[PDB]
DNA sequence: GCTGATGCGTC
DNA sequence: GTCCGACGACGCATCAGC
DNA sequence: GTCGGAC
């Protein structure tokens, strides 16, 4: 009747959580844990003595809480929690803390970390806990309900339960909880080593925290056939970045196919007669919007009578589509639609199978599957098709058919061993992908200048780790140009040294950002730094990305798709920035793409 | 309804 | 060679203040 | 989605 976890003190998780963390290396942090693993699973023993659903699970929820499922989103990250502790603490609201908590990266050594800032505002004013494991899951599951209900006042009377009845140190690690990230130092594969020889591959088939802890609750009780199931979301097979000199090497030197990479979103599909279910990429159920009956949804009505008769059981690996039904063609992923919540029409391609009826699928070869997809339904232009996988065997046709993607403003290519098994999780192992931002010198890049900062968070707390971006006005000639409209915001292409070194350089120049009162020589949309800097004492960064896509939040009008820093241009002036006629140059070069070149 | 904040999934 | 948080974009939903 | 880097 009872449960583990109504009897383990929620302090004595925090105790192990702590442990771990101090812990300096993987052979100390794994010790720790199996200490707390093995004697929950001994008092289980004890407390059970002969059905029982109890297991690990309330525990290993907390350790891991990014996979958590079945509880809704929280509603809360740290800018929300700040507030909440703001209120329910009545803190003034001007006050040091107040302040500090609601702007935890800006410096005041634990910048960026929301969690260590919230503890030392709560040690001096804060009695030592006394919630159980079962307790908290109960108020963290009462805080999702009551988001989910739009009750803002019951989830700060079950936030205020949770602060009353813990200690400051216990709060720093439901913070983390809340938030979603421990910052443990030991990934999740170490802890699903430690807790069963076949957690990890039972997890990546059922993205089901609690069926893996009560399944395998016995570390010496081994499953034999762990494989994809009807109505479970599995991790879907990934693609690897190809090597393009060595892909017939690659493939095994064999055949192999290349089918185009489609620009929507991952969703699975599983099937039984009438009843309909879809899963995301990273597992959460989208089947209100799609359908789970041929009577309702934005697909599976129109692809009921795709199936062929015998049809009773089938799962489906794709790609959902916008679909223009005028133009006759796919609309990308991104600006003016979003296919999980919608005159266009939803489009699912399909480009694998991993069970039909009594049949499963995943280990057969890649072309079985493909085959058998061929079979199982008839394409519905617009509604549901097949990824065609054109056949080919040396590198001279990926060369071309990347270029045909490049041609055609597509994203790129994929490559695939016809002889390869469906392997959940996985990156390669038999699928690549190949883009032309692989491809050193295929994309026009941008020489922009950084007009803005934002302090960083956890590991790149303390430090200005992201900028904004600005093109400048053309001046008269001999001129240097005074007017900057900002173009995009980006943060990743810098390794640690780089942007510690960039913090230096620029650390005298940086000027507190005042919305009612900005600087005239950079113009911002509705994107506004935290601090500016005047170009004349800035930096060019050489950013290469995908391709210009509209953008209502930049005074460009347009900003950069997945942008990064190549270089950061030391041997370029500031006035050397590119101008906005550079820009719309590139813009209407190739419909907004970045690559309009071949590969030679 | 609009705007700006804030959060949540996708990429 | 793998895995992860810190970053980028979006649409949409929700909220408070207007 | 990319990125550098811890692992
Ligand atoms: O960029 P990335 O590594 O996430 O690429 C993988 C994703 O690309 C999408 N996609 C589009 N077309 C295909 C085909 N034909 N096969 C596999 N994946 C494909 C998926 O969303 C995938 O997760
Ligand atoms: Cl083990
Ligand atoms: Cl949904
Ligand atoms: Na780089």
């Amino acid at each position: 009747s009872q449960t583990v976890a109504s009897h383990v003190p929620f302090a004595d998780l925090c105790s192990t959580l702590e442990r771990i963390q101090k812990s300096k290396g993987r052979a100390e942090k794994i010790r720790h844990f199996r200490e707390f693993l093995d004697s929950w699973r001994k008092f289980h023993d004890a407390l059970h003595k002969n059905d029982v659903t109890d297991s690990f699970y309330p525990a290993m929820r907390l350790i891991l809480p990014q996979l958590e499922r079945e509880r809704m989103a929280y509603g809360i990250k740290e800018t929300m929690l700040a507030k909440l502790y703001i209120e329910l603490l009545n803190l003034p609201r001007d006050g040091k803390d107040a302040l500090k908590l609601l702007n935890y990266r800006t410096p005041t050594g634990d910048a960026g970390d929301f969690a260590m800032i919230a503890y030392f505002v709560l040690k001096p004013r804060c009695q030592k806990g006394s919630l159980t494991i079962q307790q908290v899951n109960d108020l963290l599951d009462s805080i999702a309900s009551n988001n989910s209900a739009k009750r803002k006042d019951l989830i700060k009377k079950s936030l205020l339960q949770l602060i009353t009845q813990s200690s400051a140190l216990e709060q720093k690690w439901l913070i983390r909880m809340i938030i979603k990230d421990l910052k443990l130092g030991v990934s999740q594969q170490t802890i699903f080593s430690v807790f069963h020889n076949d957690a990890a591959e039972l997890h990546n088939v059922t993205t089901d925290l609690e069926k893996v802890c009560r399944q395998l609750h016995d570390p010496s009780v081994g499953l034999s056939d762990i494989s994809i199931t009807l109505f479970s979301a599995f991790k879907p097979m990934l693609a690897a970045i190809a090597d393009i000199e060595h892909i017939e090497k690659d493939m095994k030197h064999q055949s192999f196919y290349i089918e185009t990479k489609l620009d929507g979103e991952r969703m699975q599909m599983h099937k039984d007669g009438d009843v309909y279910k879809y899963f995301s990429r990273n597992g959460y159920n989208y089947t209100d919007q799609f359908g789970a009956s041929p009577t309702e949804g934005s697909l599976t009505p129109f692809i009921h009578n795709a199936f062929k008769a015998d049809i009773q059981i089938c799962i489906l690996d794709g790609e959902m589509m916008a679909y223009n039904p005028n133009t006759q063609t796919f609309m990308q992923k991104g600006t003016k639609f979003d296919i999980k919540r919608m005159d266009l029409q939803t489009c699912y391609c399909v480009f694998d199978v991993l069970m039909v009826n009594n049949k499963k699928l995943g280990h057969e070869t890649l072309r079985k599957r493909y085959e058998i997809l061929s079979s199982i339904f008839t394409p519905i232009p617009g509604r549901i098709e097949i990824v065609q996988k054109t056949q080919a065997h040396t590198k001279n046709e990926v060369i071309d058919a990347l270029n045909e993607a490049i041609d055609k403003r597509e994203e790129g290519i994929m490559v695939k061993q016809p002889l390869s098994i469906y392997k959940p999780d996985k990156r390669g192992e038999g699928w690549l992908k190949i883009k032309p931002e692989y491809v050193s010198g295929l994309m026009d890049e941008l020489d922009i200048l950084i007009v803005g900062g934002y302090w960083g968070k956890g590991s790149r707390g303390g430090m200005m780790s992201h900028f904004l971006c600005a093109v400048a006005e053309k001046p008269p000639p001999g001129e240097k140009p005074s007017v900057f409209h900002t173009l995009s915001r980006v943060g990743s292409g810098c390794t640690m040294k780089e942007l510690y070194d960039l913090g230096l350089k620029l650390a005298k120049y940086w000027k507190p950002f005042h919305r009612k009162a900005p600087p005239s020589s950079i113009l911002c949309g509705t994107e506004k730094p935290e601090v500016y800097i005047e170009p004349c004492n800035s930096v060019i960064v050489q950013i290469k990305a995908a391709e210009i896509v509209p953008s209502d939040m930049y005074k460009t009008g347009c900003t950069l798709r997945f942008p990064r820093i190549e270089k950061i241009r030391d041997d370029k002036e500031w006035h050397e920035c590119m101008t906005l006629d550079d820009l719309e140059q590139l813009r209407g070069k190739a419909s907004g793409k970045l690559a309009s070149k071949h590969l030679y």
